[PDB]
């Protein structure tokens, strides 16, 4: 009756919004399409309280059969507004220059899962948010430095809203689907085959 | 030496009012401000488990005890909304619970560890998509894929443009904003904060 997806924060949740009309003429599947933070969309799935994971490669939830699949990359870019100071400044990466500007960072599970944005040291001023949305307004405003998925700020460097502080910097992530294979329903299975469907090309 | 205070901006609250502490608050002291969300009872849990120095959530009808001050702020107002094309609309009494069973809810899901709430009535045998984020929830109101309500100063921009449509006035509800806080507990940056954040919605 229930399907459960969790999308991490960095994925965009209406991607998967084709699904829904499709997923009720299916199934009488109720969906939830649950967003969580790095370490706590493999929590989920290791609790049993999600179907389906679409979360970046985060180095553990190692449990009983689970399989998993690529999806697509993403482009992390590291940027902040055209006026922060850091974009004058001649060695932005330069640890002595970090620590002087404020990161800023998402919240997430307690641990367990062993990754970080790798985009802030110590002793350096943080500002943390639950949300992208939050971090997005956070840096379009001014208030920091941090990492950002390059689709969603594309429109905001195009415009001149913000500006990519260093691209050798940029990384790429894989994006993968993760499940459990000890339960496998009609509904679970159908959209294991059709959220790959989503991103041919991506 | 640094300084950290907890500030819990529940999902009906824009976090982004309080990036004008930022500042202030780094040359005030060492304070590193982190600003969480969290859904309907997920921000009291936090309050009740002293994750949280200070609360800006609705006022939750619930016993107030004398461990949590509570100050109001502002009043929110809240719409019953859907795409204008949507079917709802055409209908004569959109509010009988007998046609919103037809139609397919929006929900944000509680982030509360104890319990949910019965928030959007929870009205049985009735489609639901459940997200995690209010603008999840708005872009999901946007596709036309079921019927939410909405804090208006969200959508505000959305009506005036006829990207959404109010179904029914008489469904607008008014919500207190209010700020909580325990007295176990202060310091210079927690009481700086307190006198601080009325002052943004005088
Ligand atoms: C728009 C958007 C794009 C994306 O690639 C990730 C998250 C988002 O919210
Ligand atoms: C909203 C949205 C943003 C995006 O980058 C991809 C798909 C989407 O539905
Ligand atoms: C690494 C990373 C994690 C995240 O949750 C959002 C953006 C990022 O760049
Ligand atoms: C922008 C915003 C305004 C608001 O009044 C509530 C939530 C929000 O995300
Ligand atoms: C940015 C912002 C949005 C809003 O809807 C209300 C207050 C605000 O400061
Ligand atoms: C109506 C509503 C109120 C709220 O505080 C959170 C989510 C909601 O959908
Ligand atoms: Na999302
Ligand atoms: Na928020």
């Amino acid at each position: 009756t229930h399907l459960t997806i969790v999308t991490e924060a960095l994925v965009p949740t209406p991607a998967f919004f084709p699904l829904i009309d499709k997923l009720a003429a299916k199934a009488n599947t109720q969906l939830a399409i649950i967003t969580e933070v790095l370490a706590g969309a493999w929590e989920r799935l290791e609790q049993g309280r999600a179907d389906i994971v679409i979360a970046p490669d985060m180095h553990f939830r190692s449990s009983s059969e689970i399989n998993s699949r690529k999806l697509y990359t993403l482009m992390n870019v590291y940027v902040a507004a055209p006026d922060h100071p850091i974009h004058q400044e001649p060695e932005p990466l330069s640890e002595v220059t970090r620590v002087k500007y404020r990161g800023i960072a998402v919240a997430d599970t307690a641990r367990e899962r062993p990754v970080l944005t790798v985009q802030l040291l110590d002793k350096q001023p943080r500002l943390t948010v639950s949300t992208i949305e939050d971090k997005r307004q956070a840096l379009l405003a001014g208030l920091g430095v941090a990492t950002m998925p390059y689709p969603m700020v594309e429109k905001d460097i195009a415009e001149g809203r913000l500006r990519v502080v260093s691209p050798e910097s940029t990384s790429e992530i894989d994006i993968i689907m993760a499940w459990r294979r000890d339960s496998m329903g009609e509904a679970k299975s159908w959209c294991l085959r059709e959220i790959p469907k989503l991103f041919n090309g991506k």
